[PDB]
């Protein structure tokens, strides 16, 4: 300390930290990277839940990001941007527990409302070091304090022997619910308010953050939630606990282990590698949008399913802000669903609709895979190319988001939240998979970022503006409960979602359009019907 | 001592009466017996064919109509009376009628055949939307219809005896059509050009005309409205017909043997069989009718669903169609919550009482999956939604969905078939507006009613009906119902089981619109009888 910037020199609970003052387009933000939130959960610790980080002394460095969390490396399409850019981009590492925060610069001198990322990535993958999930747009643009942390992915976050003490199940969302504690503690020395903070998430980030919403040591944490493309009800989420039992036994024979304690002494001698190179070997079924370990339901972290959480659950407290992406599903049919490639048009035929169908929904019974066959078949046109292409891409978003989606915010808005609903329709110019998979997967993250603002990256002017819109439209729901705008009047408003009237957004380059029904036909389908048609079968 | 009036069959001869049509006059030979009475000993029997006669019969007047019941719902209801019998009941009943043209046609003329509807328990050929006058003055068409034994009288069966084997009034008909071969060249038809069409019961029937092959040589042509042979109501099994027959033989005191059962019912007035005809459903119904046709291995060789997939239609021209509302009608004759005089706005707990009603067979699975289907899920509440999705229930499980099923089957083995959807609401209707076009109120236009100035018809009604009586009549010449004088499109196309086409006909031009309800009849046809199964 003497030479070097004041304005980046902090205190946490665990010691002093040195930031980074990092460039944003209009000017610069506070950047404090890597910073550690945990004891590193190796060794003996793993599977373990989290421990609070022992405090250090000296000042720590937080101008870098820190190791990503042991995982699987993507390998589809090698070097295509497309797959690359969820890739890890540091060192893969069990030590892993840290996280980072972004500020103006210099400081805010008033308590400034808290946005906390919590990435996705089928609780097998992710990092929140990500280009996508820079914060320093969000910091700079509109002032906000945004926070993302690390938690441990596939069997480090997840194998559970449920009931034993050395595997317990669900220690990545702990390690998440301590970065929140962190946060409470801490983000006051940044200028961040610990009584209005946001968690805000992506596919198995946002449900997480619908884990936390339904855990009552979490609710304390946070006051309102945001959930893009994931919810913590629905078919891929969670698992049972004795699925969860399986799954961990299984592992553990594939890498050599065949009590519960002899099992997980012999899985923390394993390699790590090891464990990443079976985890996908365990699921039930050949399946699509499906993860082996996932959040389970213990009886702690989730005292019951979060069907009957959502079903019960007092919400008048909170706000909430969910959608989904016009084309869910079609990205996970080119890792696994015969006669679909990022390479052609996929047009597929009505055997290969078929055969996919039980990949999609591989819990369902011949005759409850019929009827989602009947459903999503286009009887004038059984059997053109185009449709059951686009059918088969429907059926995957469908079951696994848009309808899980329209269901907890029927949920939520029947229990007293207040809800927000939307779909993301626009396609990112800088788009590298095929035209026919549409707005996929993942693809609205880069815009509420405000990536588009990075003159270097080749947007559009209006996407531009575009990403400035939905900055507006996140932070005011974070202000305030309220993604409109106070000052404004001309632009049109976003009305609640309720059950009476359905009502949603659609956020494209047009101005906020309303419509009623977030698919409302065909989610009936799903979450009525094949509920009770698979009791039957 | 009018020439054209006196006419010699083969059973001797008759005395026609000369009509006044709007346009002209017609002959008119009116209570022709084609069969001996199927009285006494003959109840439940096939018909015999009627013995030759002395002197000139006199065929001047509608003849009695078959023993049937009587609706009392809306008594002296313009709209439920116009179906009651309009002539005195009788199991003297086996007469038929036939209109010319006058003078009669020169040359040999196409014949249609009209089989009326009425579930198979009630109808008569005398009514007033069955007067053949208009069609066989403005086409010039040879037209004949029929009166044939409903109910117990036409299909109560013991299947496998001898006394009451079943299907004697559809074998009612086919003695008509016999006698249409024999002795219609003497009025001016052509019995090598005969067409039948039917309405709802009469559609059926016609449809197992086409199933059963002794009947395949009386025509060439057939017109099935609103009606099909397949479906939930217009056949009974074997099992469930003896059922039906031994329960109500217990119920009006007769109780062992076949031959015993039936002769005690041989005592019975008929009045005491209508009396309990209703009572031996299975279940709470509508659109379910207690005497019907049964797969008897005999008329009907198998299930109509079994023939449709199998058989062979190379020679086959068929016309079907349904109309805009074919559920509304049913729902005022048992369903709480609906009413003529009401708007008959429901509940969502009446409608799935009624769904139950409309699909007495299904399952508590298989009811959730048509309450679910059915819903609009934007206003689950709405009553007017609710109300109308209750019509459509009843309309496309025993109609739509069996009428898309039979002209993809037809077509897809050879037959060539023309689809079309009737769209129009009679401005002379008396029903409630929220029925819209109910079930059978296309056939007065397509008699030609609309041509008759005292009706009160509106002008374009008068265009639309001759729109219709050419439709029908070219098909009965061609097979084709496009008009071969007129050269411009719209042409009406047939309809294929790849570009499911058909048209509406209403009194816009013909438009033409490619499948009738196919998502939702994939649910009926697909769907649902896999969900029953595996339930
Ligand atoms: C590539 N990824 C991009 C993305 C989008 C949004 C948020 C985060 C990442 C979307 C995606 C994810 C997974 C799939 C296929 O499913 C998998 C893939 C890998 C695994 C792995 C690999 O070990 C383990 C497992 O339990 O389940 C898996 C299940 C396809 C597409
Ligand atoms: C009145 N009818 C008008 C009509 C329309 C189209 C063609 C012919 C007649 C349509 C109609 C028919 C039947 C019903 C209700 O269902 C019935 C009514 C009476 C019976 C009877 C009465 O004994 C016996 C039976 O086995 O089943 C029935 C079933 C409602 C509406
Ligand atoms: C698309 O490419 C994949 C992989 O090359 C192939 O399996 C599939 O059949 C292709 N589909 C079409 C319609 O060409
Ligand atoms: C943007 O385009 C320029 C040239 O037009 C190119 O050199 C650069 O690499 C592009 N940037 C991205 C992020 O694709
Ligand atoms: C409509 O009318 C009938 C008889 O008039 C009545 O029984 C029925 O309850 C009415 N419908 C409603 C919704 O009240
Ligand atoms: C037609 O209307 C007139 C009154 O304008 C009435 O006298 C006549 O009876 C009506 N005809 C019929 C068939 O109802």
């Amino acid at each position: 300390e003497g030479r070097e910037d004041p304005q980046l020199l902090v205190r946490v609970r665990g010691g002093q930290l040195r930031g980074i003052r990092l460039k944003a387009p209009g000017g610069p933000v506070s950047a404090f990277l890597g910073i550690p939130f945990a004891e590193p959960p190796v060794g003996s610790r793993r599977f373990m839940p989290p421990e609070p980080k022992r405090p250090w002394s000296g000042v720590l460095d937080a101008t870098t990001f820190q190791n990503v969390c042991y995982q699987y490396v993507d390998t589809l399409y090698p070097g295509f941007e497309g797959t690359e850019m969820w890739n890890p981009n540091r060192e893969l590492s069990e030590d892993c527990l840290y996280l980072n925060v972004w500020t103006p610069y210099p400081r805010p001198a008033s308590p400034t409302p808290v946005l906390i990322w919590i990435y996705g990535g089928g609780f097998y993958s992710g990092a929140a070091s990500l280009d996508v999930y820079d914060g320093r747009f969000l910091a700079q643009v509109e002032g906000a304090v945004l926070v993302s942390m690390n938690y441990r992915v596939g069997t480090f976050g997840f194998l559970a022997l449920p009931g034993s003490r050395e595997a317990p199940g669900n220690v990545g969302l702990l390690d998440q619910r301590l970065a929140l504690q962190w946060v409470q503690e801490n983000i006051a020395a940044f200028g961040g308010d610990p009584m209005s903070v946001t968690l805000f998430g992506e596919s198995a980030g946002a449900a997480s953050v619908g884990m936390h919403i339904l855990s009552l040591p979490s609710r304390s944490l946070f006051h309102r939630a945001v959930l893009q493309s994931g919810t913590p009800n629905g078919p891929w989420a969670t698992v049972s606990a004795g699925e969860a039992r399986r799954r961990a036994t299984l592992l553990a024979r594939l890498v050599g282990c065949p009590n519960d304690t002899e099992l997980i002494a012999c899985l923390r001698t394993r390699p790590a590698q090891d464990l990443v190179d079976h985890e996908w070997h365990v699921l039930p079924q050949e399946s699509i949008f499906r993860f082996s370990f996932v959040p389970v339901v213990d009886g702690d972290f989730l005292s019951d399913t979060p069907e009957a959480l959502i079903n019960t659950g007092d919400f008048q407290d909170l706000q909430v802000l969910v959608g989904v992406v016009k084309d869910e599903g079609s990205y996970f049919l080119v890792y696994g669903v015969p006669g679909f490639s990022k390479d052609n048009e996929s047009l597929i035929s009505r055997a290969q609709f078929l055969a996919g169908v039980r990949i999609g929904v591989p819990q369902a019974s011949d005759l409850a895979a019929e009827a989602v066959v009947l459903h999503y078949t286009d009887w004038l046109h059984p059997e053109d190319p185009t449709h059951l292409r686009d059918a088969m891409s429907a059926v995957v978003g469908d079951h696994n988001v848009v309808c899980p989606v329209a269901q907890l915010a029927g949920r939520l808005a029947a229990q007293g939240a207040r809800v927000y609903a939307y779909i993301f329709e626009h396609r990112a110019s800088t788009l590298t998979w095929p035209l026919w998979m549409g707005v996929p997967h993942g693809y609205e993250i880069e815009f509420i970022f405000g990536l588009p603002l990075d003159p270097s990256l080749n947007y559009t002017t209006e996407e531009r503006i575009f990403a400035q819109r939905l900055m507006k439209y996140w932070t005011n729901f974070a202000r305030t409960g309220d993604p409109n705008d106070p000052r404004d009047s001309k632009s049109p408003q976003w009305p609640p979602y309720t059950t009476a009237a359905q009502q949603y957004v659609s956020l494209n380059l047009k101005p906020l359009e309303v419509r009623r029904g977030l698919r409302a036909q065909t989610c009936a389908f799903w979450n009525r019907f094949l509920p009770k048609l698979l009791s039957a079968t």
